[PDB]
């Protein structure tokens, strides 16, 4: 019974790929929704609460009928468009406040309805709760952005293209949520709301680029929501011969001009990781503050 | 001071590789044990529970003095070596019963004493408990072991090597445990004391090596504590032009004059995994009696 079910309700909807991350054909689902994810975002599910996510193998598991008419009634445009169709919704939450959220409680009861065969009335929760915040990691492209990422060892990279052009790269652990995107715009003020910190990373050997660099770092620190950001700047690349130092950049981005702003500029090789976790180290110091 | 200690303690014992994986350079430790675990069996761990192993990250967490305290009283080799020294060891433990085990219980209290600064007395536990058990999937090289093992997307691949010669790869999920090796010898017996399935691997169209396979299965199943095993056979690698059918296979093995064993020969290709699933459905399905 299970395989034939399954097998014929991952060729609906957009099941073939991870709810979560993209990757092509999920083996995992969050029964909870009727959703297909990767054994990775499966991982990051477990530990949002059974009450919350309910977790289950498509390769072998325990499985009632109940479960598999969850899976009917659910589905991974079903879950995206509901939530779409949401005055709570925002495309910017972290795994944990998307799952916090009522718009999660009311499709959780939703798929619990239809999959009972009872009919569903929208019209018929309080979400949990530093508090979720961001880390913006930003700067030109090919400063080594995806490397210190890579380098963090905090979770799974997640892409997702929340608009033409706009490339995001997302790391998650607890409350704690690391933003990636290259600069050089009305989509970014979303991200901005959460945002405790902000990392501008300068490829230091990029000499022609560093006024193209300060002229991004200016028009970020002109954003009202960034006020109050505390800004670590990494000067990545320093193991490059021609490379300018830590002195050099602070002076060309005009760091020493700021006011009413905790700023710390960091040497780094994102290759080695060297300056990376002292770097990390200021600013996770500074955001307890 | 928590990055400075940390620094200090993982360049002692054999911190500076995944206790379990032996991954290098692990930037998660379980403070319980004073052990270092890569990203992936930092999940595993925190699936544990938190009584079980306390699971933080080098990167960045909140860090306690007690903590800290608790990291240098503990050490990867440590536990290695403390484990080693115990009636209760078993090597062919997987992860919920290594932990679940009464050797583990004192360590955490060991742990719990020196971080105190109190002596501890080895001197001075009911372990939880179908049952915990093996799946064990055998053939010759290249038959497509890897291959399986991969396609299921069941966990992380975990190479093991508990002697000289004897490379191991291993996959759990809750109870199920999808152990490989290579065959064509008295270590393989302590794998063999869970074993409810056994999954012979042969390369349908190496037709020079099918009678060797034939000798190692029969080898296998004269093994005494094999005798209520459940055998599944893939006739593995079907996509190729010149490869045995099935009922070639089935002949070739000598399956037909199998009494007293539940048998199923599945004609699959493990790189589409076309019959992956089909095959172990029937498995899933003998062992649920
Ligand atoms: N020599 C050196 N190369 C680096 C460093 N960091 C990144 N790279 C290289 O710079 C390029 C851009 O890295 P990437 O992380 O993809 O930059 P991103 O576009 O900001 O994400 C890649 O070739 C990197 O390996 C570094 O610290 N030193
Ligand atoms: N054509 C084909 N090649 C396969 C199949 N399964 C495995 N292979 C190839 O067989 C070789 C051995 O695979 P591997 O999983 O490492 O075998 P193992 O030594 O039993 O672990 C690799 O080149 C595989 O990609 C299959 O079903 N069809
Ligand atoms: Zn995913
Ligand atoms: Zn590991």
């Amino acid at each position: 019974r299970t395989r034939k079910v399954l097998k014929e309700v991952r060729v609906q909807d957009e099941n073939n790929v991870c709810f979560e991350c993209g990757a092509f054909n999920p083996q995992w689902v969050s029964v909870t929704y009727g959703i297909w994810i990767c054994l990775e975002c499966s991982g990051r599910h477990r530990g949002l609460g059974v009450h919350l996510s309910f977790v289950r193998s498509v390769t072998m598991d325990k499985w009632k009928d109940i479960e598999l008419e969850k899976m009917k009634a659910g589905g991974n445009a079903k879950f995206r468009e509901f939530l779409e169709s949401q005055e709570d919704y925002d495309p910017c939450w972290s795994l944990q406040e998307k799952y916090n959220s009522r718009a999660a409680a009311l499709f959780r009861d939703k798929v619990v309805a239809l999959a009972e065969g009872r009919e569903w009335s929208l019209e018929s929760w309080t979400p949990p709760q530093k508090k979720e915040m961001r880390i913006l990691m930003v700067g030109l492209d090919a400063a080594g952005k995806t490397t210190i990422l890579y380098k963090l060892k905090l979770g799974e990279i997640v892409t997702t293209i929340p608009t033409i052009g706009f490339n995001v790269e997302t790391v998650e652990y607890k409350n704690i949520s690391f933003t990636v995107w290259d600069v050089g715009r009305p989509l970014w003020r979303h991200y901005f709301q959460n945002t405790q910190g902000l990392i501008f990373v300068v490829d230091s050997n990029d000499r022609e680029r560093v006024n193209e660099a300060r002229e991004e770092l200016m028009r970020m620190l002109a954003e009202d929501e960034l006020r109050d950001a505390v800004l670590l700047v990494f000067a990545n690349k320093q193991d490059l011969p021609n490379a300018m130092n830590a002195a050099e950049i602070t002076d060309k981005l005009g760091l020493h001009s700021l006011r009413h702003r905790n700023w710390y500029i960091q040497a780094t090789c994102a290759t080695s990781g060297d300056g990376l976790y002292e770097g990390l180290d200021w600013l996770s110091n500074q955001l307890r503050n």
